[PDB]
């Protein structure tokens, strides 16, 4: 059970989709730290909603869509349609990110930490949370702490 939608979501709401999101990766062998560290980043970038379009623009395919905000959208659709998967759709975004992490794709090192390093490590969700923004997300503004607050709190009260 998951919230897809072109919303932006509550507290509550983005709870259930981050449980699910670190089942999902946990059997694909991520850490909680560096799924929290994510997490951090998806509540900042989405709501953790993979329905979300960039400033609610939705059909904008210049702009972010999904859990990560896939900048352009059309990136991140393409390789969807291209694979037979729906775009709008949950574990397809999943799937996005372990196709990124497969093929080296997306990720920057800029922290000396490469993406499979990422996915493997122990460090505190609030140190993950920064290396994913500075590795992955990579936002015009980049001083954005609020992400590491956030990593915490859903390593906190997720399971
Ligand atoms: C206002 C605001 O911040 N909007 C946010 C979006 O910016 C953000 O999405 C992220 O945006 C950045 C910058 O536009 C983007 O980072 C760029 O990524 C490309 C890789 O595709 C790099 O360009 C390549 O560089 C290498 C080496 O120089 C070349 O070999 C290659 O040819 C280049 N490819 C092309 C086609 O340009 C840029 O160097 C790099 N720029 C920066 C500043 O790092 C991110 O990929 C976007 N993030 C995502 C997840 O798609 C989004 C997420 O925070 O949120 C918006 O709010």
């Amino acid at each position: 059970m998951v919230y897809v939608s072109n919303k932006y979501l509550t507290m509550s709401e983005m709870k259930v989709n981050a449980q699910y999101i670190l089942n999902y990766l946990s059997s694909n062998g991520w850490t909680k730290q560096a799924i929290c560290g994510m997490l951090g980043n998806m509540q900042s970038e989405s709501t953790i909603n993979p329905g979300l379009w960039q400033n609610l623009d939705e059909g904008n395919t210049s702009l972010g869509f999904g859990l990560v905000q896939w900048t352009p959208a059309s990136n991140y659709i393409n390789w969807a349609n291209s694979q037979g998967l729906p775009y709008k759709n949950m574990d397809s975004e999943l799937k996005r990110i372990i196709w990124e992490v497969n093929n080296n794709a997306q990720w920057i090192n800029l922290r000396d930490m490469t993406f499979k390093e990422y996915i493997k490590s122990t460090k505190t969700p609030r140190e993950l949370a920064m290396i994913f923004l500075a590795s992955y997300e990579r936002p015009a503004n980049p001083n954005q702490p609020e992400r590491g607050d956030q990593a915490e709190y859903w390593y906190k009260n997720l399971s």
